[PDB]
């Protein structure tokens, strides 16, 4: 699957950035080397936090246009219910963004206990990157689109 | 019931091809063999993953048009919490699509604990393909929709 | 409450026939009975199972017009979560659905641990039918909604 | 606060009557005595349980002109899931028929583990009437959305 | 980030008021001293409970033009279920308010389990206050949004 002109967007939590900047080089990577997707067609902003991750994306949506986009972010247990219902809502949100402007937006949110099981996923300690995955998804959803 | 004049989609996940292909296969059988389904009048796409199941629907949905469709896929817990914010956000949208296009969608998504419990449910082990179910209620909604 | 002039819709699943017959028995047993609903005001459509509630029910409201629908349907937790996500996403699309509509839609879902406590629900062992209060239910909103 | 020209809608269902009416009181008796509101300015409706409730609202709210209203129930844990499933619905329902009509929805479904927790509740046994709250939350509801 | 221009809306419960006060003070200290917003371009209007935060927020955005708003209240785990059920409404319903408006709505909900564990997160007795932090947020999200 090669996706040359493919125009791909990726929005990012800033909250541990350990975790995220990994998963964010692995998309970019996995799309430049594997699906031939141009550095230039790569749009990438941020936002504060996780809870932002849904409205920043309609925001560009609006804006420009893509043929896909990765939502990413990592959240993790804490002390109060924070956690679960932030989960909750944020996963809820980039079903109903995507479901309603028509653009496939990639589940790139991490919910996990704690900091060593997001790294995990990152690529890190033996662990397998999983911004890879969903990189190639997004290049794949973006093609099926059109 | 018999529905030689039915078009009907399946989109199913990647992800425990050792599940899905069992599903499938139980699927397009059952309509066949026991509702004298067309092979031609039924189209099978394909996405990454379970949350991509809801936008592949919808995109298909647009192009073509189809009596009914199953969404199939295999969703296993996990160490995090990925499972169970991910199976509820599927399950709910599956349903907005069906809801929101007035074309039945089947729910032909298992949210286990192990891969026994799916291969299970996959006919394999002494146990009862689900997939016919699925093609059954296809079939069936399919006609009462008309 | 009388409603001799209501038209009403009840769709209900087939899986656990034992208890649903009970079900609609009670439901149109008490609204030709005791509120003076005509048998010929009343449909009966049936769907494969309890996913396929919501939009039955929504595919019928849209062919003809009724004052009130019952949807009718039991779930029993299996080994998996399969149970709980169904669940949610059928209560949540039978409030929807009604909602969306301006049609009142009873909710005769039981959401069950065992076969036992369905029995029990359906009036079976010394346990009271819930279809009666669903048929009243159904009466009732159907009258306020003129 | 006063809202002397404010118009408000009560619908409270039916199950427990023994908590419901002590909370319509409350309710009712503050909205009057401490708020001037009309007693000829308040509407009183019921539905047959708190399934019932987000449909009874958006029926009134589509007849009438109300500032705004309050919806009165209460649910108790029983030996099925059915608590579970319906509490989630009827107050994510209830939240949404204020959205979408832009008239404030005041929450007065009580989620209770027994009878004792809602009777206390209501005012009863040394406990403090909720009832009395929701008057007042409904009148200055009402107002700032003038 | 500066944001001179922008008007920021902050909507805060009154339930808690030892907690509520510190965080309004952090998100609006800064907000003026740490990114250049006026004082005179932030309105602070309070609603009775958490309940009414979606609402009270919603008919804001209908009457003046924001750039960003907050939504504060605190929710503490009690004797029933009403905590578990109202946090997940309101968390999903001041998502929804923002993105059918398009106005970025910052989180300002703390769900715990006790009354320490939300001073903590206003500043107290040795914690960070998360005022600061959604102060921070509306600001940036404000400026993206222009
Ligand atoms: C107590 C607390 C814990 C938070 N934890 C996270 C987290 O683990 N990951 C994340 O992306 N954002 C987190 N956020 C920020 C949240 O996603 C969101 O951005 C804010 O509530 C809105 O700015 C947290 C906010 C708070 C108040
Ligand atoms: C940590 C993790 C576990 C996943 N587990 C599954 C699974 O069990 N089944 C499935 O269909 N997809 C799974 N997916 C992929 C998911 O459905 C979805 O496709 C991606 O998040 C978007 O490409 C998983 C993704 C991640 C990051
Ligand atoms: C593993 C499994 C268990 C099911 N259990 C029930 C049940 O208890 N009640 C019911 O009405 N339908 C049940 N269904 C069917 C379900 O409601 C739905 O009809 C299908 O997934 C779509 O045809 C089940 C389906 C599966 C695959
Ligand atoms: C098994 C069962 C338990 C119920 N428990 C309650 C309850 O505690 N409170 C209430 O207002 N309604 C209750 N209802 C009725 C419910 O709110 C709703 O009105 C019906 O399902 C639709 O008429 C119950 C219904 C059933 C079938
Ligand atoms: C039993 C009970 C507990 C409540 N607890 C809280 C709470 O912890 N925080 C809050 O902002 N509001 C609370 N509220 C009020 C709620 O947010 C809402 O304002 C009302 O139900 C509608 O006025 C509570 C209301 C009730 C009846």
């Amino acid at each position: 699957l090669k996706g040359p002109e493919l125009r791909i967007l990726i929005v990012h939590a800033r909250y541990n950035l350990q975790a995220i900047e990994p998963l964010v080089k692995g998309a970019v990577e996995t799309m430049i080397e594997k699906h031939d997707v141009k550095l230039e067609n790569i749009d990438i902003e941020s936002v504060p936090g996780s809870w932002e991750l849904p409205q920043g994306i309609r925001a560009s949506i609006a804006r420009n246009t893509y043929d896909a986009v990765i939502g990413i972010g990592v959240l993790i247990k804490g002390s109060t219910m924070h956690f679960e219902y932030i989960s909750e809502a944020v996963v809820h949100g980039l079903m109903r963004v995507g479901l309603d402007s028509g653009v496939p937006v990639i589940l790139g949110l991490l919910t996990v206990l704690n900091e060593e099981q997001a790294l995990y996923r990152a690529g890190l300690n033996g662990g397998h990157n999983h911004g890879n995955d969903w990189g190639s998804a997004a290049v794949e959803m973006g093609l099926k689109a059109l």
